[PDB]
């Protein structure tokens, strides 16, 4: 009774993963107007399977999104990328950091169990700061 992101390629390998994007914490100042873009993708192939973004919160380095998403995923072969961007009107949105999560060993839970994931740069050559607070668990 909720929207699901991703279409199955093999129904005998997919599972429903619940993801809540809670908040961003202590983001880098590069007006800061953050949102998170979530990309479900196939590992190794680096092939996008579903793309969705949170609302933008205006003028903050400590945005509280509290948004929930359900994804259709293959736990062994898919990964979820979270990228934080600063939304801009007249220039490309600025990248603020990422968290790339494997889905193979996430807990399972029928709907303080969030985790604060360290934001990482796109390349080793850059630096970001802060954390992205996420809760993720499979539907049984």
């Amino acid at each position: 009774g909720e929207p699901v992101y991703g279409l199955s390629e093999d129904e005998g390998e997919s599972r429903i993963l619940r993801v809540k994007v809670v908040s961003g914490i202590d983001l880098a100042k590069k007006a800061s107007d953050p949102y998170v873009k979530l990309s479900l993708y196939v590992a190794d192939e680096n092939r996008e399977l579903a793309l969705v973004q949170t609302k933008t919160i205006k003028k903050t380095l400590n945005p509280k999104w509290n948004e929930e998403f359900y994804f259709r995923v293959n736990p062994s072969n898919h990964r979820l990328l979270f990228e934080v961007f600063d939304e801009n009107r007249l220039t490309r949105d600025d990248f603020l950091g990422q968290v790339d999560v494997p889905l193979s060993h996430l807990p399972t839970e029928d709907p303080y169990t969030f985790k604060d994931f360290l934001l990482r740069p796109r390349s080793h050559k850059s630096r970001v700061k802060g954390f992205l607070r996420l809760k993720m668990a499979y539907m049984p």
